[PDB]
């Protein structure tokens, strides 16, 4: 029942521009209202580079009041330059004032759950009950940022998988990613649907389809980003390429 709101721009730079802008606005207005903002980082090409926006024009934000989860990362050593939380690192929050007390990676392949990834992903599921309120189970993020794949995948929920098909646990172990590295960790659609607001930033004719299988209403095992909804608002960020099958 929640609002969508779907913004075009010329391409992937001013869809970049723009997503960072809203993010260092929806930061600073969370700030403002509640003295905390709670945002979900992505990785992906346009994920980060929304990142590195927010370093050139919000440096100076008060960042021991923002608390940053993510909604994948992949299982391989944390300094790998496959590591979404690495590359954050590296666009952003290793060049700003960031206590580490407020972020939270999800494990890595060094982080001694070993092989076992499904006793990772129950980690990161207490890591989000633990900073949660109380008697809830995950934080009310503020701002989940998405990417989304040619296919529709979001976080790492593929079409036809038990990832996207989960309707209880938060965090889940994929195996078998068939983008790589197929080891990952997800936040799943549940988890999703606990933010406030979710934001899906997508550039080029590639995914032009999936936008437009999702603004249509495919079921999520279908089309995974047909289930990423915030509680108040879902927004898709296109270039016109990615809104190239919409109207
Ligand atoms: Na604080
Ligand atoms: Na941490």
């Amino acid at each position: 029942m929640s609002e969508t709101i779907i913004e075009k721009y010329a391409d992937t730079d001013a869809l970049v521009t723009a997503a960072g802008d809203r993010l260092a606005s929806a930061i600073t207005g969370a700030l403002a209202e509640r003295g905390k903002a709670m945002i979900v980082l992505t990785g992906g090409g346009t994920g980060i580079a929304l990142l590195k926006h927010l370093r050139d024009v919000a440096s100076g934000l008060d960042w021991t009041n923002v608390h940053v989860f993510w909604g994948d990362d992949r299982y391989v050593p944390k300094t790998d330059p496959e590591r979404n939380a690495w590359q954050a690192w590296e666009a952003l929050l290793e060049h700003v004032n960031f206590p580490l007390r407020n972020m939270h990676a999800m494990p890595n392949s060094e982080s001694e759950y070993g092989t076992d990834l499904d006793a990772a992903a129950l980690a990161y599921e207490q890591l989000l009950a633990a900073n949660a309120e109380p008697g809830q189970d995950c934080p009310a993020f503020d701002v989940h940022l998405l990417g989304m794949g040619g296919e529709g995948h979001i976080n790492s929920l593929f079409p036809h998988t038990d990832a996207v098909k989960e309707t209880q646990r938060l965090v889940v172990a994929v195996p078998d990613s068939p983008k790589p590295p197929p080891q990952r960790i997800t936040l799943t659609l549940p988890a999703i649907q606990r933010s406030r607001e979710v934001w899906l930033v997508v550039s080029g004719e590639a995914k032009a389809d999936a936008v437009a299988a999702a603004v249509g209403g495919a079921d999520p095992v279908d089309v995974p980003a047909a289930g990423a909804k915030g509680i108040e608002r879902t927004v898709w960020l296109l270039d016109e390429a990615a809104a190239s099958q919409l109207g």
